[PDB]
């Protein structure tokens, strides 16, 4: 009903990432980076000075910097404050009325002027946003996903993308979750059923 | 890459169903039963004489028969043979070219003349089908889900339904999966993040 006070946990070692079942490789000419719901509201459920938040933010910055250097668009999603109950619909039964403040992107990974920002309404970044038709317009069919929370919005976004013929790449050391278990199980599900799991360094070397 | 030979396992005990976080009640005036992908092709991956397939088929029949007695529409989904690779898209990377035969619903749960049958293209029964707009036409906003496989199509259909303002009810003893673990984890995920988990008897009692 409430997002938990998330206890600190260690970013999983890269050697523990689950093995990919598909062999897609991130292509700078075909990819978009999604910074998923990195709002103050959602990150304040962690103690930000503790693992995995400093590493998460540094890794998100590594991703977006390499992305912009390679001409890869960066898209941020953010939930709006004070959502109309008709618009929020069944989310209220699970999570309450939703955030009423602290909607800003956390300052460490604040958007740059050329980045795109979409208003998010559901777990999946494709529902009620321009994301799908804009990616088609840009003729980019790869979505590189960073942010929070792994087993909820990241997972659901990966599953629409996959079903919408967009290749999702979840960056395993650039997401965070309710627990190390939720984080890992997110990666195991994606790698075996819905997309690709890559490291920050694999993204960087793929996009130079 | 190939659907495994699925080892037999026991239907999970009713006392082990996860507790629901929401208090939705199945209403015969607002509900639809979805029989998800109960095709010979998908069920032949199991030894159908062993649990959980006999219980699955007679529980699906219990559900659909009480549904029709209550005026609840029954919708079946079925994948078509020899899918166009351009239409099948990224499924091919994970699973191969897909079924080429054995497309019929298994005779134990064969559709009745009044039931609806849709051609299915993705994990979620909502993608590239009329299901969402037909439910809106019928003014029914509850989807009671039975069939296979739990962590793949059942889960994705429930997530899509939830995000599309349709309440999903997954019938825990009328689905089956790759393993007892996948089956349970499907129910735990739905009950905590995406819908309601009910038993066959709870459905029967709810729709009289």
């Amino acid at each position: 009903m409430a997002i938990p006070k998330i206890a600190s946990y260690q970013v999983l070692p890269l050697e523990s990432f689950p093995t990919n079942k598909v062999d897609w490789v991130i292509d700078p000419k075909k990819s978009v980076v999604l910074v998923h719901d990195l709002q103050a509201y959602f990150l304040n459920f962690f103690d930000k000075t503790l693992s995995p938040v400093p590493e998460l933010l540094r890794n998100v910055n590594k991703v977006t910097e390499s992305a912009r250097s390679a001409g890869i668009p960066v898209v941020y999603t953010a939930q709006p404050a004070n959502q109309d109950p008709n618009e929020r619909a069944l989310l209220t039964d699970f999570w309450g009325v939703g955030l009423t403040q602290d909607t800003e992107i956390v300052p460490e990974v604040s958007p740059q002027p050329e980045d795109i920002q979409y208003t998010k309404w559901r777990y999946s970044a494709f529902k009620k946003t321009p994301l799908l038709e804009w990616m088609k317009e840009e003729q980019r069919d790869q979505l590189v996903i960073v942010g929070v929370y792994g087993h909820i919005g990241i997972l659901s976004t990966a599953l629409d993308a996959f079903m919408l013929d967009i290749k999702p790449f979840v960056i395993g050391d650039a997401i965070a979750d309710f627990s190390k278990e939720d984080h890992m199980n997110t990666l195991k599900y994606v790698a075996s059923r819905s997309g690709s799991v890559k490291s920050v360094d694999e993204f960087i070397s793929s996009v130079t």
